[PDB]
């Protein structure tokens, strides 16, 4: 949270106008005079351009910028423009190179209208009545007709899932969602009773379609099911699973919500890797956990950390360590990509959820992934009251999302 | 308009159309738009829509499909709002039911002739023997928007051939804090990059 603050209490303010860019300071006596500004330019995470200028802006002052001309390729992608101001010199309280404040903006997007190489080959699907099987190279996937999920795959002879990968409308109640709610005495306005008391948390999937088609070049699968409890469905899902002969598997998913049920804390898949990696690598918002009312902080990039530091150690464990708008993420060898907020670690939900103190928390066989079309904000106005804004709550009713599943 | 892919395949039951345009202008892609229709033996078409807009572009006023029906019928039926024209940021007053009104009932005769009727949340539009199905918004009338654009007064609007239709995914707000200054709230203007919509076509 620290860094949400740090950046809106920023002593300097900024407007972009074309290629001009306005400075704005609200100190009241100083005047800019160990600040400089690092500009910088980039393409979905690539570098292109950079500078640096001298701030000399005075106290309730103005300072205009205007860059050079800026490079513009022809390469798909978003362009984004990026700041920050830099105290080049060391103060009593700052290091020389602290940084004090920062923005970016987003210049424009070249969309990409490219149609990927026809497969040089194509996916074989051989049926039983437990499951079906996509095959195609070393790679095989395994979509079981009973529960209509994707129960395994595998890269060669390994094994790629502990847990099928599935639906979750769900998450372990941040101290937000709880509130002053406790066993003895029930806040029934808490969010998390609420989810409680509709079966969010427990409620059973029912298959209603499992199908395999083929298509041309591709393999098509499709789902749908629907989530009840007590005899009424709270979601439907439905999906659509496409592999090429890139194999590639392309997830297209298609929540509705029923407008009587509490609105869900988030809309997406989970599953548990088999693989355990290092590093994560993602281009999207961060470095830091970010979540949707909680985001104004974060940068728009390619960011890379230890899979430690995508889990925040919040003393009463609850859902953690999100980063929203992220278009590709990249574990072991596996990458997705599309438009979505995700998180991963070591811990189910489940075990977040049933553990009061974090030292009490194990890591679990592999890694939890979750991969999140939508999530609800985290609220804060105050923790004894639903304090989340109307904006950042999942209630539309339909949502619709997709992603690609592949690898390296 | 820019033809990237239009595929036919084979389903078990079922056909399945795929198509993938991109609007351009000056090399420059301003929208994406991707299909697939969906005819099964119900006899009925589902047609699944999925637009990519240029962050840097203006934010489209809409986003959805017309046609120009053959048709031409005495009412229209629907279930959403109404029974009044209805736009996005102005529609409170409008109640979700079903409403049957004669075609005539259906456009708005603004002296100066421009992008009228519409009506929002709708479940389901009933024309002649069609049907459509799904959640969008919609407007319906003898003009075609390009008859609207061009004229400067509606008397001298003429009725086309057919019926023109126009099914919207989406469609920006109407403003009117003032009229000479942009006065559309952000809430309003279509800018989210990605839309997605479905409906379903069919007959009676």
């Amino acid at each position: 949270a620290l860094t949400e603050a740090k950046h809106q209490q920023q002593f300097f303010q900024f407007r972009l106008s074309g290629q001009t860019i306005e400075v704005t300071s609200e100190y009241l006596f100083r005047h800019s005079d160990n600040e400089l500004l690092h500009w910088m330019v980039a393409l979905d995470g690539k570098p292109l351009a950079s500078g640096e200028v001298p701030l000399d802006v005075a106290p309730q002052g103005k300072q205009l910028i205007e860059l050079p001309e800026l490079p513009q390729p022809e390469s798909a992608g978003q362009l984004w423009l990026t700041v920050r101001v830099v105290q080049p010199n060391a103060t009593a309280w700052s290091e020389a190179g602290h940084i004090s404040a920062w923005q970016q903006w987003r210049l424009a997007e070249n969309l990409s209208v490219t149609l990927p190489a026809a497969s040089h080959a194509i996916p074989h699907l051989t049926t039983s009545e437990m499951d079906f099987c996509i095959e195609l190279g070393n790679k095989r996937w395994q979509f079981n007709r009973q529960s209509g999920f994707l129960s395994q795959m595998w890269i060669g002879d390994k094994k790629q899932l502990l847990t099928p990968l599935r639906d979750q409308f769900t998450r372990a109640p941040l101290d937000n969602d709880i509130g002053v709610s406790e066993a003895t005495r029930i806040d029934p306005n808490a969010w998390v009773e609420r989810w409680k008391a509709a079966g969010h948390y427990q409620a059973e999937a029912a298959l209603l379609q499992c199908t395999a088609d083929t298509l041309a070049d591709a393999v098509l699968i499709t789902t749908a099911h629907a989530w009840q409890h007590q005899g009424k469905t709270l979601f439907i899902s439905r999906k659509t699973y496409r592999i090429d002969g890139s194999g590639q598997m392309a997830i297209t998913v298609d929540v509705e919500v029923a407008s009587d049920t509490p609105h869900p804390a988030r809309i997406g898949l989970n599953c548990q890797l088999a693989q355990v990696a290092e590093r994560v690598n993602w281009l999207g918002l961060g470095p830091q956990e970010n979540y949707p009312d909680r985001l104004t902080a974060a940068c728009f990039d390619r960011w890379d950390l230890p899979l430690s530091d995508m889990y925040t150690p919040y003393v009463f464990p609850s859902e953690n360590g999100l980063r929203c708008g992220t278009r590709e993420l990249n574990y072991g060898p596996h990458q997705w990509r599309g438009d979505f907020q995700f998180n991963i670690s070591r811990y189910s939900q489940q075990q977040l959820m049933e553990t009061s103190h974090r030292h009490l928390l194990h890591a679990e066989e592999g890694t939890w992934l979750n991969i999140d079309g939508f999530h609800m904000g985290i609220g804060g106005d105050d923790s004894w009251s639903p304090s989340v804004s109307a904006e950042f709550q999942l209630s539309a009713g339909r949502y619709h999302y997709q992603l690609v599943w592949c690898q390296k």
